[PDB]
């Protein structure tokens, strides 16, 4: 940076702290990642100066010849990445991507079926304090109490009982592969649209390591950050038959001007994901996740569903008589970043929880491998099995320091 | 840029075109501006890597110590700038800022009173193809057919007749000062909340050149770009009594994770606006607007309302027997960027229009002054009075080139 340090010392100082923190900590929040310098440069571009309401070649303001090229590069790359017939790369966020799909196919008060929020469903999949739960009538399907795998017969019974206009699949904390084929079969049975929110798994989808929802879902939403390793923002994929309606839902329906500099950064991230080394990266993410799961089981930890098929894992801390909140706090003390997370049929509130959620996408990006996975697991065991030992915590601190260099 | 040119030649080429276009054209779209290099650097920062759901010191994810400082700097600077009791700097856009206020005080189907969309009201103030018009029952107040000034007796009659739960004031194409005191008096008469969308005039408010809605409105929304000359995004100001409810409306109500890098850029822009030279800049914006209005009247053009009190002006092209669409197109041919804009009681559709909207915020930022205003007006007259003369258009082209260097 050149101009920010001179113009705004206060803001620069805090940014510089944050940069150093990102290097110093072991980042295990499942939704987090580190973007390339190219992605950041696109975001820090003069494209923030362009007002571009409308769509490429169909703008409502002149001067958009070049931002049109940028947006089309994003849409075409997204379509190549996911094999979708149409992309909308303007959603400001995953929340707004979801909002737009809901706005497209639902009237106020329509019934929607989504994954139980305490079994892995997202805020925007029907929380009663989110627009989704307030605007529409959400009902929920559950995972099996033993396997912690989605109970497809419960999905089907809930659909047949409640007759939703829309079924939503995908999750913020589900460590197994989702069966989109079964979701579409149920959707077809009850005459419901199927929406897949693939935010967490989108990078893995792109790399052929998770089944692609696109051929099964009427609408696929996602964030561009997370496993896809792009800028913070949303995206909607769909077949050509819904393209016009989805585009009108984004604008003029729920947004105004798009963030053209963020869309440039989306195009950049999509370009990166189309490359072979992103495929290699993504396999290391899943490989690392499986290795981490195994090493945690080796320390004596119980994992929700017994392990992982993706980038993320959930530790059920009940056997250690710990809440997720306690574990989160103590891990924070040693420089490991997790979040407390409800587990299926959690006896604790969402603010306390009986689990922690852990993902490998961030640590994999910085070059951590299987040996680092073993060591992370060993540090977690050291800390959680000795929460009252300041000496154990100091040793943990020093081992975390050795990992991040 | 260093990494983007190497990693993504296609995206870099289009960005580079856009950069050169920004320098080459005369940008007169009223909502546009050019941000500082410090603002862009903040946007291109590693803060895009941080997930920060919740609010400063009340986050739902760890590691937010430093992004908390950044957000607080934005909120405190905003509060100092506008004298507001509470700021929310997380809205992704002006659309989302508006959506959140509506979400806070309205139920589905509530009556809202806003400015007639073809008299200067915004899309999000009740368009029937926008969430606002679909979710709530919007009724409209008008400007006087002669003066083109808001008819405060019509505001009052519409409020008393329709009994709105919320009155909205502010505009995308109103060239006179808005009387917030009268809006609040009417609101108080009918027991309605008052919301002011100050997006266009926020920089002028900050500089003491437009009356401040904050002491009169329950809720003030705005964009951070436009006259405020910051990054693209939204903001809500309000008194402390509504702080908690506004914050919950943004999250968990209508968004998820905030754009911390954009919030850093907001803090930067707010820091700039607190400085004396931003005050001097803003006066030049209004000074230039008045001078431009006068010089256009000198060319024989009719202006909506007879001139301007702010950064923007509307030309009523009916006397020249031109539509706004025709004028927009021909000005585009010579390198002047305007938009077609409906005028009050426009006989044409919103897609054709009888006017063009012109603002000076962008040209003022690049250092244009009164003499440049006279020349811009002279070029506009040359072009619009000779739409069929390729020689007039070439001369216009060369004079535009002389202005932008
Ligand atoms: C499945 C899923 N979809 C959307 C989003 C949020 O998108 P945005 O933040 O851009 O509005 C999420 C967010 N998930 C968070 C995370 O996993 O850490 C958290 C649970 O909100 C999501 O999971
Ligand atoms: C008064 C007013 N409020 C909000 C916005 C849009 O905010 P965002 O684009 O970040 O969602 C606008 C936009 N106005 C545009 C412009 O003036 O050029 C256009 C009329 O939509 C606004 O005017």
């Amino acid at each position: 940076m050149k101009y920010l340090p001179q113009q705004d010392p206060q803001v620069f100082a805090a940014i510089e702290q944050e940069r150093k923190r990102q290097h110093a900590k072991i980042e295990l929040i499942a939704s987090e990642n580190f973007v390339s310098r190219a992605v950041m440069e696109a975001q820090g571009s003069v494209l923030t100066n362009k007002f571009a309401e409308g769509y490429p070649g169909r703008r409502y303001y002149g001067g958009c010849e070049y931002v049109d090229i940028v947006e089309e590069l994003a849409r075409e790359r997204a379509k190549q990445l996911f094999g979708a017939e149409h992309a909308n790369v303007q959603p400001h966020s995953g929340a707004q991507a979801n909002m737009a799909v809901y706005f497209t196919v639902l009237e106020h008060g329509d019934t929607v079926l989504g994954m139980n929020l305490s079994h892995g469903g997202h805020l925007t999949h029907g929380s009663p304090v989110n627009f989704s739960g307030v605007q529409y009538n959400f009902v929920a399907y559950g995972v099996d109490p033993e396997t912690h795998v989605i109970d497809y017969d419960d999905v089907r019974e809930k659909a047949r009982l409640h007759r939703p206009k829309l079924i939503v699949a995908a999750a913020s904390a589900y460590p197994r592969i989702i069966d989109f084929a079964k979701f579409r079969e149920i959707a077809d049975e009850v005459g419901a649209y199927l929406m897949v929110d693939m935010a967490h798994i989108a990078g893995l989808v792109a790399a052929g390591l998770h089944p692609n929802p696109v051929p099964y879902a009427h609408f696929v939403t996602t964030t561009t950050h997370k496993t896809l390793r792009g800028p913070r923002g949303g995206m909607i994929l769909c077949q050509e038959q819904f393209a016009k309606q989805i585009d009108k839902a984004i604008f003029p329906g729920i947004q105004g001007g798009p963030l053209m500099h963020v869309i440039a950064a989306k195009a950049v991230a999509f370009g990166e994901a189309l490359q072979d080394d992103f495929k290699a990266y993504a396999k290391r993410v899943v490989d690392n996740a499986k290795r981490l799961a195994s090493a945690l089981q080796n320390e004596g930890f119980t994992l929700v569903s017994g392990g992982t098929d993706n980038h993320l894992l959930l530790v059920d801390l009940r056997p250690q008589q710990l809440t997720g909140k306690t574990a989160e706090k103590v891990l924070d003390e040693v420089g490991i970043t997790v979040n407390k997370n409800t587990i299926p049929y959690d006896p604790e509130s969402p603010f306390v929880t009986s689990g922690i959620r852990i993902g490998t996408a961030a640590v994999t990006t910085r070059g951590f491998g299987l040996e680092e996975m073993d060591e992370i697991a060993a540090i977690i065991g050291l800390v959680l099995k000795n929460v009252g030992s300041e000496q154990a915590l100091e040793e943990a601190r020093q081992r975390v320091a050795a990992l991040t260099d």
